[PDB]
Formats: structure tokens, sequence, C-alpha cells
């Protein structure tokens, strides 16, 4: 089974990202639409050097339990990923921009 969908949905609705360097950016997010088999969120974080983005990300599990999202920015651009879990407190993001360009950062919540 993995990791449930609505795992996604508790404790603070706060996060960091960690890139490779080491760079850590701070994730706040509103989920806007919740069902069974889909969630929606509204993201705001503040990248290095001070740019504030916003993102709507929606996010489901498929049949082989994947859980898979798609963000979109205000701009048109558009992500498409993955989030896996690695253990407890923390998942594992790898996303590819419409673009082509590709990341990976792991995503932890802040503590309650
Ligand atoms: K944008």
């Amino acid at each position: 089974m993995g990791t449930p969908l609505w795992a996604l949905l508790g404790g603070p609705w706060r996060g960091t990202a960690t890139y490779e360097d080491g760079t850590k950016v701070t994730l706040d997010y509103r989920y806007t639409r919740v069902s069974p088999d889909r969630l929606r969120a509204d993201v705001t974080y503040t990248t290095p050097d001070g740019t504030t983005l916003e993102a709507t990300v929606d996010l489901w599990k498929d049949a082989n339990g994947v859980i898979r999202y798609h963000a979109t920015y205000p701009d048109g651009t558009s992500a498409d990923g993955t989030l896996t879990q690695l253990d407890a407190d923390t998942l594992l993001a790898t996303g590819t921009y419409d673009d082509g360009t590709k990341y990976t950062v792991t995503l932890t919540r802040v503590a309650p």
C-alpha cells in the first residue's frame, strides 16, 4: 500500500525543502480541496535570494502506489513529480519542469 495519500494532511502545514548542496527553503501550504483520491494545496516558498513563489499543487496516488503531483505557477510553468516516503518524517521529492529541468529535494515537516 505504502504511504496513504491523506498522510500528507497531518501535522503542521509547514515544512522545509533541502537541496543537494544543503540549502533549505521553507514551504508553507494550505489544502484547498480534499477527496479520498485527490488533494489540492496552495504552496508558498521563498527561495534563496528572496524571490517569493506561489504554486497550486494537485496530489494523487497512482495504482502502483506512487504519490504523484502536478504543480502550476502563476506564469504558466508547470512541474510534474513524485513524492517518496523515506522515513516517518521525510519525503523525497523529484520533479521535472515543463522546460525539461529536473530537481531533487527532501521535504521534512516542521516539528509540532
Ligand atoms: K511564476
